[PDB]
């Protein structure tokens, strides 16, 4: 019952973005400004969570999954800066006004030859309506994100946009997935890498938790 | 049923301290060393704490309302300072090194004036192996609680002294509890209330919490 559910939340100041129906009977799995929360078919309950599938070999965080389900939603809004003969794909909160994402820009060549795409969602550290907040949004909303965000890196001003792009989404998407500063690095799994990694270390790093993950 | 989640607990190596009853269907409350977490009835799903009961007009920590049940078990362990006209009764966990937990107790007779009962119990913000751990383990084991506290709290001689007193399990509800910094207050419903509060704005706050509750 989405609607009783949604009342509840009201009565309360926590906004709801995403309901789907949890992995336990009469539970729905909700993503709200305070977390992912586990609420009850009549929205008498809530349970904080996270949520772990520990029916089989190793525990299985649903609320990680819910998370990973919004980035999935969010890979048409991407960055991708993809490598010849792709080995690895992370996603990267960046702020065109730090520093570090700078240099992280300046070496996209040697991420790319050394196997790994960069797939980059803006996350100002300053939060929303910030002039860093409002430069991205020009870039993301601009024809060619990839062309538009390698101008603004440059220098060069972009010609902004009013498309159906909102910043605040991925912002919030890095705080609920632990991100606080830039750049921030995502894993194919979830895991989240905080801190800029020169492309050698980056590769090398990628390529040692591959095998740990995979066990080889 | 049972079985299942005994199996389920077992696999990650946790000893079942307790298996009760939940407010929400297909679900128990298990009360283990990790502390509180809620796992189906067939054990296939866990889920951590707090729970919620927000039927109501304010939230209510379910767990903590569970939990009371350990806290009530500390009654004897806890050093009340009784009001004499007593007319509301809170659970604080005092660190003697906090400043703030100085200046509450300096302050105990105003609110015993005020009908406020204070419980307390042992809170070291620095952890088990600590100056506040030790000193806190003596004041629990003195043979007069309530006097080695005053005297500790006034920087008086800390007579040594030693009792079956585990401030490990004070530290554990608390931090169960939800308590981070001292001083904590705990309500008679479960509810935490972290900070400190003059013995006037104290009692106009229980006031207000009780009147906006029992409705």
């Amino acid at each position: 019952d989405d609607a009783a559910i949604q009342q509840t939340l009201a009565k309360m100041g926590i906004k709801s973005s995403d309901i789907q129906p949890a992995p336990v009977a009469g539970m729905k799995t909700v993503l709200t400004n305070s977390g992912v929360l586990y609420i009850t078919d009549d929205g008498k309950h809530i349970i904080q969570g996270p949520m772990y599938d520990v029916s089989g070999t190793a525990p299985v965080n649903v609320t990680n999954k819910m998370l990973l389900k919004q980035l999935n939603a969010l890979e048409k809004e991407m960055i991708v800066y993809k490598a010849p003969q792709e080995k690895h794909v992370i996603t990267v909160f960046t702020d065109i006004t730090c520093g570090y994402s700078h240099k992280l820009h300046e070496q996209m060549a040697d991420y790319n030859a050394l196997g790994i795409t960069v797939r980059y969602l803006a996350f100002p550290r300053q939060g929303l309506d910030s002039d860093a907040e409002k430069e991205m949004k020009a870039i993301w909303c601009a024809k060619d994100k990839n062309k538009a965000f390698d101008d603004v890196m440059a220098g060069k001003s972009v010609a902004p946009a009013s498309c159906d792009v909102d910043i605040a989404d991925h912002y919030a998407l890095g705080v609920q997935l632990g991100v606080s500063g830039t750049p921030a690095v995502v894993l194919s799994n979830g895991t989240l890498v905080p801190g800029y990694q020169p492309p050698k270390e980056m590769k090398e790093f990628l390529d040692e938790h591959q095998k740990m993950t995979s066990g080889k």
